């Protein structure tokens, strides 16, 4: 569980996130398909795809970007009170998209990395710590809803 404390942390620095949504979409998208490229595989949209620069070419991924982030950013508004933003996200994410739980992992670490080049006065080591725990929180839950359904492995 969060504390209040913590919850204005992660907030304080994805208000600043709500400025340049797309750019950081594409950043964190980017940054996940280069670090482990398996997840791009994932993705018929996307998987032709080779280089960094076709990457940030293609305003597909862009607008990709920005429907993650929308929904990540709806469900930290919500403090932990999240059941409802979280069950459709895990159903898909489960039983269509095929997605397992450690590529919510990586994608937790590139949004941590995006946020540290982008906001690095409101993403010190304490707004860092709350950053993790609020997307581990998103993992854990996710996770319930998967073993529920048969994909947690
Ligand atoms: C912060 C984590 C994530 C969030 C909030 C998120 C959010 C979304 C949303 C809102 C959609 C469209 C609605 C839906 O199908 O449910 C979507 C689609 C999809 N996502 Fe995610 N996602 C996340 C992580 C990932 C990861 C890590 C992968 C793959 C490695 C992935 C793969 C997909 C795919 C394949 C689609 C369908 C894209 C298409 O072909 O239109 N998601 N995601």
């Amino acid at each position: 569980v969060l504390s209040e404390g913590e919850w204005q942390l992660v907030l304080h620095v994805w208000a600043k996130v709500e400025a340049d949504v797309a750019g950081h979409g594409q950043d964190i998208l980017i940054r996940l398909f280069k670090s482990h490229p398996e997840t791009l595989e994932k993705f018929d949209r996307f998987k032709h795809l080779k280089t960094e620069a076709e990457m940030k070419a293609s305003e597909d991924l862009k607008k990709h970007g920005v429907t993650v982030l929308t929904a990540l950013g709806a469900i930290l508004k919500k403090k932990g009170h999240h059941e409802a933003e979280l069950k459709p996200l895990a159903q898909s994410h489960a039983t269509k998209h095929k997605i397992p739980i450690k590529y919510l992992e990586f994608i937790s670490e590139a949004i941590i990395h995006v946020l540290h080049s982008r906001h690095p006065g409101d993403f010190g080591a304490d707004a860092q710590g709350a950053m993790n725990k609020a997307l581990e929180l998103f993992r854990k839950d996710i996770a319930a809803k998967y073993k529920e359904l048969g994909y947690q492995g």
